[PDB]
């Protein structure tokens, strides 16, 4: 039976690794990248579908279920994992980034944030509150609660504010283990914060080791810096984080963002991009992304792409989907999902397969020079 | 290999009949209900699911598809079972209904109707174009271009209109004869109308079975006239139509107007109802319709109906499904599509097995008393 939670780096090349993490639910291939499933759901599809795709994990948000059913509701029916019929293994975030972007009146303090539903009833969110909610929604991988700095930001107040997530990332780890099956049966990661500054990285990276994680994630990227900035910080930050465990980049990203972060030593990676584009039209090849709203595509009989194994693209044209997508229609929403979806799946096997076999370089070389022709 | 058209009644019992409509796409078992396939595609739904719940054939809306993709261009690219992946029969609606209901400026005349897309595009639909455009969808069975009566009409109305409808028949029969492909690989159905007057609904018998068809709709019902009022018209109008042939109540219905109906000769069934209502959060069972949506459900931990085979009913409770729909989640639409569609397939499973066996007035007398306790 496998363990609460192993991660074994099977090959390298350079910075990048793959392997695998065990855990009670299953098995995660690195570098992965889960699907979000926002509320409950990973939109628009069948937990069958997003594991045929090839996903081992999908991200849960803690913010929106917090709010509707609720996560006490959630523990009384059962658990995330039984109320959505999705078995596999589950990453919940914080609540916090979601807290500060969606909902209003919010009020923080070295406590917590204090906030009103965007239905406008008040709710607290702490580090302890969190790790409950997320025990209560049974999930497997529980993110430490912090604060996602925003950018740009001052040295004074990146510091104050890393300072403040280290503070609480002590409160999330004692938390965590004062709940004995949560800590028996989940894994926490801890989120370096510090914004662009390598001193601040290097401080935010000590406190969480001293405090120790099953993994590591690289917080407050992505928030508007660029590809140039993100891949600069990410040069010196992920080296500070232990070698020996994942390395988690939250938000990203971009196909691209993926390659290039998996060569800085990324392990797993969240974005909304895939399916929240594919509801808006765009599409996923390695010829680049397209828009299949656009009427060039009209009476285009070929697949999405070329070469992807999915289900979609083995069965439906782009004049089809075009179609479907101008109209309205939500099988429009499904087949464009779950084509994204695998496409992501896709790209990361590749990845995976290439570090195995020493040619990753050679990989990102080729996926750029196509990707973007 | 299967004709172009034959039906064999292979069970009786009073009125009731079962039995198959054999063609080349496929055979359609009796009495039959058709899932609404509105701009080429069953809502929220692949073509493998609907065929997973049990149907054989679907409806296209010819009206939207007329003017979105448009059927030149559905022709040009393999034509409507190809475009959208469906490969067994399906039926089509002349699309003079929704031109009524939905579009604007319409003109009425002897020769068809001329109207502005609901885009204010302009278009003419004739009963020579209504075969023709049915006939570049690549249709199976093709609808006769007529009017549906308005509910009350008064008798001279009724029959100005009935009239014209007939006249309407015989320019479509000649349409789809004058076509050697469509004739040979195609059936065609003529509508019985006269609104809820019985020697109208007698003359529009004679007049199509002079003409001839491969099957008969009872046209001009479920139009506000209420169930008493539609089984009293069906008493003496499905009689006069030929009984060798079959009977198809467009438009039609709730689960207990489909059992009346299949007692008084109906063989053939469409409705928007078990679509569309389930995307509005209406689940049917067998003790009646639930609406998920109410508080009721939020933390009920059974499926949708206790005895159901559907894969909504093996792996989904109702309160998932129930904030699902709350939430908005497309998810929640396909699932309450996919059980409704089930259901409604599992009605019609019931009721030809028990005309198959003698004992259908017995299944209707306990389908009712359950349903409505
Ligand atoms: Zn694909
Ligand atoms: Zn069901």
């Amino acid at each position: 039976d496998r363990p609460r939670f192993s991660f074994s780096i099977a090959a390298r090349e350079g910075k990048a690794r793959t392997g695998t993490i065990e855990m009670k639910r299953g098995v995660i291939r690195t570098p992965a990248f889960m699907p979000v499933g926002t509320a409950a759901t990973v939109k628009a599809l069948k937990p069958e579908t997003v594991r045929a795709t090839g996903a081992d994990i999908i991200l849960g948000n803690t913010y929106h279920l917090m709010l509707r059913p609720g996560a006490e509701r959630i523990a009384k029916l059962g658990g995330l994992h039984s109320f959505m019929g999705f078995d596999r293994p589950i990453l919940t975030d914080s609540g916090g980034y979601q807290v500060m972007s969606l909902s209003s009146l919010t009020k923080q303090s070295e406590e917590g944030v204090t906030f009103k539903s965007h239905d406008g009833s008040r709710h607290m969110l702490s580090p302890e509150r969190s790790i409950e909610i997320q025990h209560l929604l049974g999930s497997d991988i529980v993110m430490a609660f912090d604060e996602c700095t925003p950018y740009p930001a001052t040295p004074s107040r990146a510091a104050s504010s890393m300072e403040r997530s280290m503070r609480w990332a002590k409160r999330s780890r004692d938390a965590f283990d004062s709940r004995k099956e949560q800590a028996e049966n989940a894994a926490l990661f801890g989120i370096q914060q510090g914004s662009v500054f390598e001193n601040l990285r290097q401080q935010s990276a000590d406190a969480l080791a001293e405090i120790g994680f099953d993994g590591y994630a690289v917080g407050g990227l992505a928030v508007g810096e660029g590809q140039d900035e993100m891949f600069r910080v990410l040069d010196f930050s992920v080296p500070m984080l232990p070698d020996d465990k994942p390395h988690y980049l939250m938000g990203v990203g971009k196909p691209d963002d993926i390659v290039g972060a998996v060569e800085r030593g990324i392990d797993m990676f969240d974005c909304v991009l895939p399916t929240r584009s594919g509801r808006n039209g765009q599409a996923f090849t390695w010829d680049g992304p397209i828009n299949i709203r656009n009427a060039r595509f009209s009476e285009d009989l070929k697949p999405l792409d070329s070469e992807c194994h999915c289900a979609v693209c083995q069965k439906w044209s782009r004049a089809y989907i075009h179609h479907l997508i101008r109209a309205g229609e939500i099988l429009g929403a499904m087949l464009m999902t779950e084509h994204n979806i695998a496409f992501y799946q896709q790209l990361m096997q590749k990845i995976r397969d290439s570090i195995s076999e020493g040619r990753f370089s050679q990989f990102a070389q080729d996926f750029r020079a196509r990707y973007f022709a």
